[PDB]
């Protein structure tokens, strides 16, 4: 889904950068099941939509408008699983397979909600930081 | 995706029968807000795999197994409700939309965990009786 699968790259480029790693459109093949051929044309895309830029040493550049939405489908990714780990208590090894698939329908309201309404924010139930204070 | 898309669908068909509205196509234009152009392409696309019928009484008449693909949608849509509001708190005229979107993701484990963690499950904020459960 275009605007979904902004998101889900726009995932893996935060997550192999906290990993400590160059965000590097291979490394992001082998993340996803996916192939490099279908992988330019969606950093083609969304570079020219303004989020990522392609360069040289670590190579690929979230942009100051590629952040602050990445930093969100994941303090929405690191809030949902935590809903469903604290509250609902979901036998874990689903907990993130899972809430890869509620960080995009998850809403800013509904975390104001859970910001108001769970015992830690903090880190993910895999330890880890949780970014937005907006 | 499209499979989203025929759980919107037997979504509407079942919640149009439910309230006693029968279900001739133009009413599910206009309640998903698609054309109805664009509805008999998605209506006569679920009947190939046999989950909608046209005809006379009913109009669309949905089968033993698109009716199971449409009481499942609609209890993951009135539990996502009774999350919303019994544990999160989301005003009220708020949390329908929501869960039309969470009806899409909030797999069987996920609601299943869910009845253990609610103090009312038959009731609907809006209603309706919460269909399915197991």
């Amino acid at each position: 889904d275009l605007v979904d699968t902004t998101e889900m790259y726009l995932r893996t480029i935060y997550e192999l950068e906290e990993e400590g790693v160059t965000p590097l459109r291979a490394r992001i093949a082998e993340r996803l099941e996916q192939s490099g051929p279908t992988v330019s044309q969606t950093v083609a895309r969304m570079e020219r939509d303004g989020l990522v830029v392609v360069a040289s040493d670590r190579s690929l550049q979230m942009t100051p408008t590629g952040r602050t939405l990445a930093t969100a489908v994941m303090r929405k990714h690191r809030l949902a699983e935590r809903l469903l780990t604290d509250i609902i208590g979901l036998d874990i090894n689903k907990v993130h397979d899972e809430a890869c698939r509620w960080e995009h329908v998850m809403s800013d309201e509904v975390e104001r909600r859970l910001v108001k309404v769970l015992k830690d924010v903090s880190r993910s139930p895999f330890g880890n930081p949780i970014p937005g204070l907006d």
